[PDB]
């Protein structure tokens, strides 16, 4: 049966939720922390904003719900519940997502950390990324504020949807036509470095300053990378730069665990084809105390074919409705 709903206003916004959820309190703007009476858990409830206003919003709504329904891994946000107060498709206009409430984000603890903490936090990030990447999902926006952490140091990857640019792989800023999942490894590299040093690795003021700072560390592209650049304009510009060697990372990251330094060198490589993968990184010596090859699961395949489709607002709306109706909560 349909739960009984109750209405209230929170920060200019109306909230209509199952009575199951008590004590709503805003956190971020929209999201409320709440008490879930059925499980005894503190939960986060996200009310989507104008989910079906346009085709763009409608497809984004569907994209987010479909993805969240798929995620079933300890180090990735999961869906505890999804509901709408609507009793039918015709009046369906609002979507609420329920997830576990975590203590804070990584931006609000590195606002620096011991090596054992770095090992454990980066391990869990990689473990979640192995999972996301095995489903052919690319995060694309990994940064400390997209990582939620408890006082246990348990970590989950999320995407709320501290500048994004600072953690972005250089190919994304060169507007590269295609890019692959190791863009996320670049981001992990940036995050790990910042945890070890307590300073943003590459605090660029814009995308040009960003690449400038990046090339300073990793050096200008070599012959082998240049071979793979199809853009005339980019090739010419890159080749016209004053050439710089890759820095020695052990001197950049002075006093850091040598295993950590080694890992960083394997993550922060300009040529994306040469970066360590998440699955390979888990087997790196730096994570020797946490690595367990039989507890680093992959994901079921995830069908993203809908991304290539151009549908009407009411079609994306109906598809999202079906997804709300078919939701099966975790045990
Ligand atoms: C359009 C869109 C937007 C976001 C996503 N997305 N993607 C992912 C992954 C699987 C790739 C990491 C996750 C999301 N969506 C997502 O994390 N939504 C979400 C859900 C709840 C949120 O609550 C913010 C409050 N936090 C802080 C307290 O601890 C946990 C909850 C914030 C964001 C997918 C599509
Ligand atoms: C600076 C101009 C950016 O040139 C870019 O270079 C990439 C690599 O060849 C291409 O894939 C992008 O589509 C292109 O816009
Ligand atoms: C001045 C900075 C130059 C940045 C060069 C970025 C190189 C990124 O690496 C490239 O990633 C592509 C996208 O997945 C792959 O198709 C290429 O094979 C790979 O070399």
């Amino acid at each position: 049966e349909r739960p009984t709903f109750y209405r209230q206003e929170l920060n200019k916004t109306i909230w209509e939720v199952p009575e199951r959820y008590q004590n709503l309190s805003p956190v971020g703007s929209s999201v409320c922390a709440a008490f879930d009476t059925k499980t005894g858990l503190r939960v986060a409830v996200k009310k989507l904003s104008r989910p079906f206003q346009s085709i763009i919003h409608a497809k984004r709504t569907y994209r987010e719900l479909r993805l969240l329904k798929h995620m079933k891994h300890e180090n990735v946000i999961g869906l505890l519940d999804v509901f709408t107060p609507a009793r039918s498709l015709e009046e369906f206009n609002d979507v609420y997502l329920v997830t576990h409430l975590m203590g804070a984000d990584l931006n609000n603890i590195v606002k620096k950390l011991t090596d054992d903490h770095v090992q454990f936090l980066i391990y869990q990030i990689l473990r979640g990324l192995k999972y996301i990447h095995s489903a052919d999902i690319i995060h694309r926006d990994l940064k400390p504020s997209n990582l939620a952490v408890n006082e246990d140091c348990e970590l989950k990857i999320l995407d709320f949807g501290v500048a994004t640019r600072w953690y972005r792989a250089p190919e994304i800023m060169l507007n590269w036509m295609h890019y692959n999942q190791t863009v996320d490894i670049w981001s992990v590299g940036c995050i790990m470095a910042e945890l070890l040093t307590g300073r943003t690795l590459f605090p660029g003021t814009d995308h040009i300053d960003q690449l400038k700072l990046i090339l300073r560390l990793v050096g200008t592209p070599g012959a082998e990378l240049l071979k793979k650049i199809s853009s005339e304009s980019a090739r010419n510009y890159i080749q016209s730069l004053t050439q710089m060697p890759k820095m020695n990372f052990a001197n950049v990251f002075i006093g850091a665990n040598p295993l950590a330094v080694d890992l960083l060198e394997k993550m922060l490589v300009l040529d994306s084809d040469k970066r360590i993968t998440a699955a390979q990184a888990l087997a790196h010596a730096y994570f020797a105390q946490y690595h367990d090859p039989d507890d680093e699961p992959v994901a079921d395949p995830y069908d993203q074919s809908f991304e290539s489709r151009d549908l009407l607002i009411d079609e994306w709306k109906s598809l999202t409705y079906d997804e709300v109706i078919s939701f099966v909560p975790p045990p």
